[PDB]
């Protein structure tokens, strides 16, 4: 539970990751999507799965759909 963690870790000084991760956003699913299209999309019923999960994602994130990326 929340007090099982929030005490402190000592994990790990070096944070050398400076990477900050929004989470949700879409990155990998995007690319996995344009990655079916390019091979064998368009339409195709083998890209639903990714397109699908393509919406969620951003839903989630709180986008229905971006601008335009």
């Amino acid at each position: 539970m929340t007090e099982t963690d929030k005490k402190q870790e000592q994990e790990n000084h070096a944070e050398c990751e400076d990477k900050p991760k929004p989470c949700c956003v879409c990155k990998p699913e995007k690319e996995e999507r344009d990655t079916c299209i390019l091979f064998n999309g368009q339409d195709s019923e083998k890209c639903k799965e990714f397109i699908e999960k393509y919406k969620e994602c951003m839903k989630g994130y709180g986008f229905e759909v971006p601008s335009a990326n």
